[PDB]
């Protein structure tokens, strides 16, 4: 599903995600609208290293996880990555929050640091009611 802005929003802050680790609900969404346009079944093949980024976080195959078909990788979520493309996004954020428990946090993803970092992202959440 391609999710509206603020339904995307309060989804996600009822699932925790508004201040997870630091990271306010208009990071989460300034990714979202980044990786995916907001839609949950988008997969994109990345063919320099044969990893796959799944779903509305774009989360790869490499590290996080397990299509079978990439190379050398692990699963630290411990999912199959056919559960980042349900159009219910609970796994797709466990699956987050374990990804911005890793030093890194949020810029795991760099279309964050692309597209978000050290921008004004209120935006994303803008009569919500989040
Ligand atoms: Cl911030
Ligand atoms: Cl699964
Ligand atoms: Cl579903």
């Amino acid at each position: 599903k391609v999710f509206e802005r603020c339904e995307l929003a309060r989804t996600l802050k009822r699932l925790g995600m508004d201040g997870y680790r630091g990271i306010s609900l208009a990071n989460w969404m300034c990714l979202a609208k980044w990786e995916s346009g907001y839609n949950t079944r988008a997969t994109n093949y990345n063919a320099g290293d044969r990893s796959t980024d799944y779903g509305i976080f774009q989360i790869n195959s490499r590290y996080w996880c397990n299509d079978g078909k990439t190379p050398g990788a692990v699963n630290a979520c411990h999912l199959s990555c056919s559960a980042l493309l349900q159009d219910n996004i609970a796994d797709a954020v466990a699956c987050a929050k374990r990804v911005v428990r890793d030093p890194q946090g949020i810029r795991a993803w760099v279309a964050w640091r692309n597209r978000c970092q050290n921008r004004d992202v209120r935006q994303y959440v803008q009569g919500c009611g989040v």
